[PDB]
């Protein structure tokens, strides 16, 4: 397996956007040297729960400041951005970094964002697919020629052309069944979300697998990713309490209909939170029920830098290093 | 006077997109430990005359791989881009680099280019002024509230909030009198374009000065920039020749409705091309015409790497000694 790191960059009343970014940078540098495989960037708009609106811009600096690791967009929302712009941007990252960029994308998750980006809601999936078609066309051919109600424009050359044949590796955030089946037919690898339950995650995997074989897809060769929150404390009970506060607002905005306490409790126990073992096992379960080949972890919940790096070190030392 | 570099990143059948990106990268590094103050990036779409459509993404990488270096968008076309996105993107860079990014922006230099990204209009300059309005609001307040017609969205927050108080330094491309007047009115510094004639630049410079002062602006503190192409050769004729081939399709493209030979001949003579002497002379002249505070140069037209780097060498020593 491959083990990497993701940054959510959640902000708060005390913990500022300035701080988070800096922490992100310091950590990135810290693990540069280690056995971590990839550094993923979470996109979020208009809220405390993620201060990175432009994952691609962040990826440029991250790639710029590094030489080792791979950098990826975790959930680049294509559905609310112009596909041509995405292609160009992704292409530039691919070239500048000589193929170290990985393109993680997603459909629009919040209705607000969609409306906010003057995007037709009633046909979201169609638009998402269309946006995707434009991007992949660019990646794979160097050009685009849409002729539809979403886009209609004279054939164009999209510069720069991909450094990596076929464009930078792609992956789809598993946000829904529609998207999952879509990805299965295309045979693209997914990204199972740390915010979802194990059940959901598994159902999703059963879905993809079913669809994918149904499409002549060699599943054994598909490397799904999984994201999980990591927070290890000798006092397992404290680990939970710390992540709880870190996820308060997220749970209160993202998972509204769903009763709070139940979800919050589910997250604390399903994520790699608690003591070493507790932590370690949760991870094993998660992987197990979703079949992911690679893991990405977020250690951000650990407000203690000394404690956080410590955790990072054992994980690399006790886990990572072995898979190499 | 400050001296910086700019990248056009022009490709051709012979010189691929890959090639030119690499050279920029190398170049940026090579120049890092020098006296050059800034690294500027040119935006272009769907053509060989500029392979960088997102100078902001390039700015991130460039700043990421440098530490002392100043990086800027040369002519970011805001008109075609969501103003909100633009503000986040730029605030991110401001944060990440800790104040080392400069936001050089522009107004659509093409028409057809508009269609490929937004809803083209005629009241385009209005869209542009309103876009910049949104952008500067965040830059200065962290929030924006376009009550207007182009954009209407209630009070919203833009993260990250800026690293530099007031947002990153800004500068506008003098693409027309309309824009020049707007900038002046707002007290913004301009970027005089290497592709424009010395007379136009002087004009713009004069317009800016008059409008600005009448508006209570402190012109003394305005530091406009100027771009120029740089191609020095023992054989001044060989320098023009090389530059001519590099500028061929561009002249044909950006200046399709004017006499070719004349423009061409104008560019080759007013830019810092020729012999060292002709090059420097040409430079002084252009600087004196528009009165730029800082000079950004492009040395890309010199295909021979050793010759190019040498020119860069000569320039730097030259700044170290008198600047």
């Amino acid at each position: 397996m491959k083990f990497g790191l993701f940054f959510l960059n959640f902000m708060n009343s005390k913990r500022s956007s300035d701080q988070v970014i800096e922490e992100m940078l310091d950590t990135a540098h810290y693990v540069d040297q280690l056995k971590f495989d990839t550094l993923a960037v979470y996109e979020n708009h208009f809220s405390n729960n993620g201060v990175v609106g432009a994952p691609l811009t962040v990826a440029g600096f991250l790639l710029g400041m590094t030489k080792n690791a791979k950098v990826a967009s975790l959930n680049h929302v294509i559905t609310t951005h112009h596909p041509v712009r995405v292609a160009e941007e992704a292409c530039l990252l691919d070239q500048m970094s000589e193929g170290r960029f990985a393109f993680g994308f997603s459909d629009c998750e919040k209705s607000a964002d969609m409306r906010f980006f003057n995007r037709p809601t009633d046909s979201q999936f169609q638009l998402f697919s269309e946006c995707h078609k434009i991007i992949n066309d660019a990646f794979t051919t160097g050009y685009c020629h849409p002729n539809n109600d979403f886009y209609s424009f004279p054939k164009i050359s999209v510069n720069p052309h991909a450094f990596t044949e076929g464009g930078p590796a792609q992956f789809v955030n598993a946000t829904s069944k529609e998207v999952v089946e879509w990805a299965a037919k295309l045979g693209l690898p997914l990204v199972f979300r740390w915010d979802d339950s194990n059940a959901q995650r598994k159902e999703y995997a059963g879905l993809y697998h079913e669809v994918a074989q149904a499409h002549g897809v060699d599943v054994s060769q598909v490397r799904h990713k999984l994201t999980l929150l990591v927070n290890q404390n000798v006092d397992g009970e404290a680990a939970r309490a710390e992540a709880r506060v870190y996820l308060e607002e997220f749970v209160r905005e993202s998972y509204s209909n769903t009763d709070f306490e139940q979800k919050m409790g589910e997250l604390l126990s399903e994520n790699a939170i608690g003591t070493y073992e507790e932590s370690t096992q949760a991870a094993r379960v998660a992987i197990e029920c979703c079949g992911a080949a690679d893991l990405l972890m977020s250690f951000e919940s650990m407000e203690d830098k000394a404690q956080q790096r410590a955790v990072i070190d054992v994980v690399n030392a006790n886990i990572v290093k072995y898979h190499s």
